[PDB]
């Protein structure tokens, strides 16, 4: 199948910054056209307003970077390039929200602009469910030139680091095809 990155039952915790870095994978990432990020996670209780479930950043550029993120519970996304520009539309008040102190699963996808989806397509599940579609880009990690950093948890903004919290993680798992709300559904 599709399946280009795994990462099973990892933490991130006090004594890692917050942090678990994948930035060994960003050349896996860059590849990739139309794809799916999951994630199996079970945040501590009394969570932070916002913190990061998995980023791709930059170390020269401080806004540029992806992120599936959650805001005070709601599961969100957000791209943004070289100019600091949004590639989607506003997840922060997308209608699906996680459940901090047990285990939960978001998955994000993203499907390159074709001849009948002209914008490309990007959608966010949380717990298999659909919580929004955005139809403004299909952009994702090809379009960010200064990338340098993969991570869950914890994320470097150039010399800054932010959005950490306590997360344990069953699974990070990455395809290189957006995976259907029926696949989403089953294979969560
Ligand atoms: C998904 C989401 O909500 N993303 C926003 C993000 C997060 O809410 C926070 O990081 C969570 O803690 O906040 C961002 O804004 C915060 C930073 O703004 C920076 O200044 C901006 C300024 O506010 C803009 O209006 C201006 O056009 O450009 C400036 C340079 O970026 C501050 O410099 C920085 O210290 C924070 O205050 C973010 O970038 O983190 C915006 C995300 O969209």
């Amino acid at each position: 199948g599709a399946m280009v990155i795994e990462k099973e039952d990892v933490e991130t915790n006090a004594s890692n910054g917050q942090r678990v870095d994948l930035s060994s994978e960003l050349d896996k990432l860059k590849k990739l056209e139309n794809a799916t990020v999951h994630m199996e996670f079970k945040p501590d209780a009394k969570a932070p307003a916002f913190y990061n479930l998995f980023s791709v950043s930059s170390a020269t550029k401080k806004d540029e970077y992806f992120t599936m993120a959650v805001y005070n519970n709601t599961a969100t996304l957000e791209g943004r390039g070289s100019d600091g520009k949004q590639f989607y539309n506003n997840y922060n008040d997308a209608p699906l929200k996680v459940k901090p102190g047990q285990w939960n699963s978001v998955t994000f996808t993203v499907e390159k602009p074709t001849a009948e989806l002209p914008k490309g397509r990007v959608r966010l599940y949380v717990n298999g469910v659909l919580s929004r579609t955005s139809l403004r880009s299909g952009n994702f990690i090809k379009d960010m030139p200064d990338v340098t950093h993969v991570q869950i948890g914890a994320t470097k903004r150039a010399n800054n680091t932010v959005w950490g919290s306590n997360l344990q993680i069953r699974n990070l798992t990455v395809y290189n095809r957006a995976l259907t709300p029926e696949e989403v559904q089953k294979r969560s």
